[PDB]
């Protein structure tokens, strides 16, 4: 019972958790419907040094998941994006523990700031990440397009440095 | 005069020469050159990354300006793209203006509806210029970039080809 770095040995578990973990909003349904198993196997490998999926485990079962994508681009390594937060049953006690692990890892890679883009009408998520310490950075009209239907996103930022 | 086209692996020398002029007003050309790897340059230039394309302007056979278009090949994000590494010999505005037009027309052909570019925060020439092609400020990014232990604030500008 704890959190480790997922890897290409977890591809199986990771589709199952995707099949119902975030199967909430139509975004979550479309992702499933049209995303490649290649990019996944890519991300899940350790040659993708900066593209990391973390998982929370209850016994054999993957229970939560989240990707850390650090920007390996000139002058941008101090930053990273959190993406594809899939949770089973919507157990928040567990996800909160997961996000925290991911923060500790970030610090330990010297990642200075974390960002997440959240769909303007996923209020549960805004409340969750906000409660973790993320704050408003930007607001993006038509950040995401599905079929020919658009979605706005709120960009949040968390800093992993004792700033203040 | 001019000619504008896709850059390939064969234009790498030229492109390296362009950066070396040091004409970028906030030194991005030196920063980028000091810190980038040729493998990644080669990866950008390559046929095999068709959502990631560098355009160049030529005077004769001389590479006189450059700007890269990076489309978002993430699942719901394909309608967007970033302009990056806009390097311009002499900061020649008439040249750079033909270049962006061409890239915009090319974006339109890919069904790209929105383009974004990061500009140094205090760069008001660039804000004026992009502003005159139709880009407006989307957000301010404090500590957008770090090199060594130097930070840089940027603003993201955005344009709708819609």
């Amino acid at each position: 019972n704890n959190i480790r770095l997922l890897n290409q040995n977890d591809l199986d578990s990771y589709i199952e958790l995707m099949k119902f973990g975030h199967h909430n909003y139509e975004w979550d349904r479309y992702y499933l419907e049209n995303v490649s198993i290649d990019r996944l196997k890519t991300i899940l490998s350790n040659h993708t040094d900066y593209w990391n999926i973390f998982g929370a485990f209850e016994d054999d079962e993957l229970v939560a998941t989240c990707t850390l994508k650090q920007m390996n681009y000139v002058g941008k390594c101090h930053k990273a994006i959190l993406e594809n937060n899939f949770v089973k049953n919507n157990d928040e006690i567990v996800n909160r523990e997961l996000i925290n692990h991911i923060i500790q890892y970030a610090k330990e890679q010297n990642i200075e700031t974390l960002m997440i883009a959240i769909a303007s009408n996923n209020i549960s998520a805004k409340v969750f990440f906000s409660s973790i310490g993320f704050e408003n950075l930007a607001f993006e009209k038509n950040a995401s397009k599905i079929g020919n239907e658009y979605f706005d996103e709120n960009w949040l930022i968390y800093s992993t440095t004792e700033s203040s």
